């Protein structure tokens, strides 16, 4: 069963130790709401062994599996630690009533192998540029299992 893509884009500014994700869109997501499509938003989690730094989110596109943000989030990461973090993007489903069960979810960062990884050092050697990419969302459980993996 496919989860869906998400498009985002990665800057990094070294002097200033700035990092910004660009929540682009997300397309062919899967279907969450029985009788209906999904209510997709986009969590943004930027983690440093296991813990949790600093968290965003997107607003939400009701009714849709092919949504469009254009949101820009930005993270203080010194130029020591970038190679240290892990940034999490997670596609969940709003309901109002309940806890949003995630659709899919994928990390980049040095941890992080494939296009993940491709995307994070493309990012790296290209400083003050937004580097935009898609990338294909992975079950859940899956990815928390690999943030675990140190290089
Ligand atoms: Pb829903």
């Amino acid at each position: 069963e496919k989860l869906g893509d998400i498009s985002f884009s990665l800057r990094y500014v070294p002097t200033a130790g700035k990092l910004t994700v660009v929540i682009l869109e997300a397309k062919n997501l899967k279907k969450m709401d029985v009788g209906g499509l999904s209510d997709p938003y986009v969590k943004i989690h930027l983690m440093q062994n296991g813990k949790r730094l600093k968290k965003k989110k997107t607003t939400i596109k009701k009714n849709t599996l092919n949504p469009y943000y254009n949101e820009s989030f930005s993270f203080e990461v010194p130029f020591e630690q970038i190679q240290k973090v892990q940034v999490v993007v997670t596609v969940l489903d709003y309901d109002k009533i309940g806890k949003n069960d995630a659709i899919g979810k994928v990390f980049v960062g040095y941890n992080s192998t494939g296009a993940e990884l491709r995307h994070w050092s493309d990012m790296l050697a290209n400083p003050r540029r937004p580097i935009a990419q898609w990338h294909t969302l992975q079950v859940e459980e899956e990815v928390d299992a690999m943030l675990a993996v140190k290089k």
